[PDB]
RNA sequence: GUCGUCAGCUCGUGUCGUGAGAUGUUGGGUUAAGUCCCGCAACGAGCGCAACCCUUUUCCUUACUUGCCAGCAUUUCGGAU
């Protein structure tokens, strides 16, 4: 499932942001700069992707589960779908401050999301009136745009695949304080200081970030074969 | 009594500060109203608001006197009988 760098290349990982924005802690990563804007190079990428896969087997045929946070308005649908298809909690919409830090808290909120479903599932949904129909169904609506994704989850991830770090930055800082570790994809203007596992690359391109959806979703199939 | 029929008041859990403390109630629409919805280190529960109470507007069921008179009958033509 190695990426193999070729298809790196085409995907498109080798582009970054305006040197203005750089950040001075990649410069390891930076190597050079063809044109106006950075260009990264992949040669410390394919290692670094390829021993998180690795990692990311080991945990799989441990059978933790893994929690993907990705939520750019880019990323969201690809990161959805590959969510979906490895079978694992997803947040692909906005981070709500305590999916870690307070899980006690959330538990009531996911019991009575469960437990709305189940009401619109059986008949009392029907018997009661309109009003409240359309107000229970909205309920159903935001609970489920909410916290969709992580219903099924039971306890706190062993491993936190985030896509980009700067945007959900509160996510890495609560997988910090709790000793989770975090997998994530870095860019230029990014500081990797928290990350556990760094992969540097490119994450505005929709097309590099199905590429990296896919060859995680794919290492975890491989896990528990 | 009055401010004043003014719209605010409280409290549960995590985060930021060495600390007293801060974050919920802030932002944009909307309303008689922190009423309702979009925003977002916040997450929801209570007291205030509203509704539950009395009266008025149309119709239905029970009730037919001491209240009523459409139909009928007698009339000192007055529902008087």
């Amino acid at each position: 499932y190695n990426v193999s760098m070729r298809d790196l290349l085409q995907a498109g990982a080798h582009f970054g942001h305006q040197t203005r924005f750089w950040n001075p802690k990649m410069r390891q990563y930076i190597f050079g700069a063809r044109n106006k804007i950075h260009i990264i190079n992949l040669e410390h990428t394919v290692p670094a992707l390829n021993d998180a896969l690795n990692f990311a087997n080991q945990l799989a045929s441990k059978k933790n589960k893994v929690l993907f946070v990705g939520t750019k308005r880019a990323a969201s649908n690809i990161i959805r779908e590959q969510a979906q298809r490895a079978g694992q909690p997803y947040v692909d919409h906005r981070w709500l401050g305590g999916m870690l830090t307070n899980w006690k808290t959330l538990r009531q909120s996911i019991n009575r999301l469960k437990d709305l479903q189940t009401q619109s599932q059986d008949g009392t949904f029907a018997k009661l009136t309109k009003r409240e129909a359309l107000e229970r169904t909205r309920e159903m609506e935001k609970l489920e745009r909410s916290l969709g994704g992580v219903k099924n989850m039971g306890g706190l991830p062993d491993a936190l695949f985030v896509i980009d770090v700067d945007h959900e930055a509160i996510a890495i800082k609560e997988a910090k304080n709790l000793g989770i570790p975090v997998i994530g994809i870095v860019d230029t203007n990014s500081n990797p200081d928290n990350v556990d596992y760094v992969i540097p690359g490119n994450d505005d391109a929709i097309r590099a970030v199905t590429l990296y959806a896919s060859a995680m979703a794919d290492a975890i199939l491989a896990g528990k074969e």
